[PDB]
């Protein structure tokens, strides 16, 4: 896999943030993931989170798996990162997000974040207390 340059126009949530890629303004849905939406228990921190992370990014990139590069609502699906720390992993490893959504071809770093995981859920963090 390849990271690729993309600049911040705007969080959105814990799993969705919209960034400029090959100059275009797109929605990128984080891969192998699931935030609660921020209505729900964790989501608020969750969102604030990832926006944080964004934000004070002086670099971002994303970097696509090896299938699909969009969902069905035009999302583009990648793994995000903020000054070369992958936000993905980053909010496994917090508590804030549970591994999801893993669709055979499009799980290059599905191992990664298993592990985030269990250190997260080992520690009581967040959703896991
Ligand atoms: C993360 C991810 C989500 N999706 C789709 C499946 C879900 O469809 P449904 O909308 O029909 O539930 C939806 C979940 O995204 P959200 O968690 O952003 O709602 O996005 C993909 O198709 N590929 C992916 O890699
Ligand atoms: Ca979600």
């Amino acid at each position: 896999l390849h990271k690729e340059p993309a600049t911040l126009i705007k969080a959105i949530d814990g799993d969705t943030v919209k960034l400029m890629y090959k100059g275009q303004p797109m929605t990128f849905r984080e891969l192998l993931v699931d935030t609660p939406e921020f209505n729900e228990k964790y989501g608020p921190e969750a969102s604030a989170f990832t926006k944080k992370m964004h934000e004070n990014a002086k670099k971002i990139e994303v970097e696509f798996d090896k299938g699909q590069r969009t969902d069905k609502y035009g999302r583009g699906l990648a793994y995000i990162y903020a000054d070369g720390k992958m936000v993905n992993e980053a909010l496994v490893r917090q508590g804030l997000a549970k591994v999801a959504y893993v669709y055979k071809g499009n799980n290059t770093h599905e191992q990664l974040l298993r592990k985030a995981e269990a250190q997260a859920k080992k520690e009581k963090l967040n959703i896991w207390s």
